[PDB]
């Protein structure tokens, strides 16, 4: 996989950012998790994590993993990344994401977000406390 580049256009909530992708606005949805609605319990916390970390960071990313670029909405599939830090590992660390939507041709940073939640599951954090 590899890291390309976007500017932030805005943030929309936890699991979901507006970018400029070559040149083109769109939506899109990270990979692997699910971050509660901004109506449910911790989504604004979510929502709140996510803006901050692409809004400050020097240089947001994407990659896309090798299988569906776009879903069903036209919403684009990838992992972010603020200043080479990965949205949904910090996310998921912090108990403001489960690992989710884990489906077979994009899957490739499942491991390290386990991880990242058994982590999160043992401290007993947002989430999961
Ligand atoms: C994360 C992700 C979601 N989606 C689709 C599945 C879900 O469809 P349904 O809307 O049909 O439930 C939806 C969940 O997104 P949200 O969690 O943003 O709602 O997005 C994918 O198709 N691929 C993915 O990688
Ligand atoms: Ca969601």
């Amino acid at each position: 996989l590899h890291k390309e580049p976007a500017t932030l256009i805005k943030a929309i909530d936890g699991d979901t950012v507006k970018l400029m992708y070559k040149g083109q606005p769109m939506t899109f949805r990270l990979l692997l998790v699910d971050t509660p609605e901004f109506n449910e319990k911790y989504g604004p916390e979510a929502s709140a994590f996510t803006k901050k970390m692409v809004e400050n960071a020097k240089k947001d990313e994407v990659e896309f993993d090798k299988g569906q670029r776009t879903d069903k909405y036209g919403r684009g599939l990838a992992y972010i990344y603020a200043d080479g830090k990965m949205v949904e590992e910090a996310l998921v660390r912090q108990g403001l994401a489960k690992v989710a939507y884990v489906y077979k041709g994009n899957n490739t940073h499942e491991q390290l977000l386990r991880k990242a939640e058994a982590q999160a599951k043992k401290e007993k954090l947002n989430i999961w406390s």
